């Protein structure tokens, strides 16, 4: 058979776009957007529907302008992820506004607001997956939520600290990076071709997998972000993945079986203390990488965030 | 019987010419045309009513002089495919823009063009061989091309870094020139009458076939580019062989039967690692001969490309 049928008997499929023309193809179980792709999504003519929804429901909850590009924004990531749910039979992660990743209680408004645009569409909450940027504050909003029955998507995971404060919350589901870690290194270190194995985005995941199966963690494991197929094959075993269209084509496109790379075969350890917010600042600033790139990702994010409301703001 | 005859027991003979009535006279399984090849054929009276036809059709396509002028030679190529397909059972060759053989994705797009253009005339892609020069990029288009089910004609080959580069990328076809090989070094070299056996080409040729077969690479090698008889008769044996109608009528007028001298009867060993770009870069330009005929083909065939949307473009 073709690598993406293989890889489907070890690990969950995700889609990684806000297309449904990439839902059709591939058949993922799960799909998931972020703010860069909801405003790449809302470029796409046949989107224009579901735009043209969000402004006319904006405006019939208030007459204030500025309440109406918040509430148009937010109302079309919910229905372009409501158009992926007709397509997908699990789960479809909606990206919270990153302007908020330090600011807990905003963030537990924000996410608790989207769930409700979901409820009022019918929606219930164990199909979607709220997804908030992995800073202390984000984390503590995630396990705040978890409580409330919202199952969070704690994504732009870096560093370990990262890894190891979100299983202690007890989130639903983590989304390391892959390709953004291999970005850092080609950008400030001396190697710039690396092998699958080697990869560092890839041996960090492997790093969270292994230390969240040893100690019994529920937290789902979905690796995200990737630059080549060779780091999606070399984590063939990882909980889920959330892939591109283009890589998921490449995927279908090449023949050959696979075989299972992540494994952990062994019982289940004693978990640690849980870290505390010291501690954890002390160690994810440790990793130059993740302080870069955790950073990063929030503002690239709240760029695409004023770019839609730009947009929205236009049209009414 | 004649050598023609005798050569079809251990060679699938194919036709290289852009004339239908060669096809009528040699019987060949395959067919092989080139920019050169159509240009000439372009020149031929009866081919009139297939100028008309790409023209005509171009013009029902779009109202752009730009456009029409590439649609008309690209029908024009896929209708003079069109009309040996009637008088051949298996595939006809046609190649891609030369001035393209160094943009990987421009050829892609080129190749799948012409794959719609035959689609449209009801002709499936079992029966196409899309011709790409083997440069690294038209290689790398030619791997994709073969997991989209378009079947590739690897031409313009002349070094053993191309051979193996299109081995292991999986082509249906490869089309190492004999002929230009031998004109390199009745150029630059003291020696300007060689036989048969110690014809640089030939025995190009004869390495990378013992290679091929040696490792069970399924790409069928197709010599092409004969000066004479001797050259075809020394390669009896190889998989397929284009030759042009004045060769083919010296073989079908010769009488006499003919020994094979190309076969593999051992069995197969383990292939090596797949090549990179830097050691296929090395390699290739280590081959004086390569290095100049690989440019020059495309060249030639590029002007001949130049040449042929000059005549169509007087005619819109």
């Amino acid at each position: 058979t073709d690598k993406l049928t293989s890889l489907r008997q070890y690990t969950t499929v995700v889609a990684d776009t806000g297309d449904i023309a990439a839902m059709k193809l591939y058949q993922p179980q799960d799909a998931t957007t972020n703010p860069s792709l909801i405003l790449n999504a809302a470029q796409i003519p046949e989107y224009r529907k579901l735009i043209d929804d969000a402004v006319a429901w904006a405006k019939q909850q208030s007459n204030d302008r500025a309440q109406q590009i918040v509430d148009a924004t937010d109302k079309l990531a919910v229905n372009i992820g409501l158009e992926i749910l007709k397509l997908v039979p699990g789960r479809i992660s909606t990206e919270v506004d990153a302007r908020l990743s330090y600011d807990t209680e905003a963030s537990i408004a924000k996410a608790k607001r989207l769930i409700k645009l979901y409820n009022d569409a019918g929606i219930s909450n164990d199909r979607i997956l709220i997804k908030l940027a992995s800073t202390w504050q984000g984390i503590r909003a995630a396990e705040q939520l978890e409580k409330e029955g919202i199952n969070c998507n704690l994504t732009l995971l870096f560093s370990f600290a990262q890894a190891r404060a979100c299983a202690e919350a007890g989130v639903f589901l983590i989304s390391p990076f892959v390709g953004r870690i291999l970005d850092w290194y080609k950008a400030n270190t001396d190697k710039k071709e690396y092998a699958p194995a080697e990869d560092p985005g890839v041996v960090s995941v492997s790093e969270i997998y292994q230390y969240y199966k040893e100690h019994g963690y529920e937290t789902v494991v979905m690796g995200a972000s990737f630059r080549n197929i060779g780091e999606i094959l070399e984590l063939a075993g990882c909980d889920r993945l959330t892939i591109a269209p283009a890589l998921l084509k490449e995927l279908a496109e090449s023949e050959g079986a696979i075989e299972r790379k992540l494994s952990y075969t062994g019982e289940v350890k004693a978990r640690p203390a849980r870290i505390t917010e010291s501690e954890f600042l002390w160690q994810h600033n440790q990793d130059p990488m993740a302080v870069d790139k955790l950073a990063e990702g929030i503002r690239k994010f709240a760029i695409d965030q004023e770019k839609l409301e730009k947009m929205i703001g236009d049209l009414l």
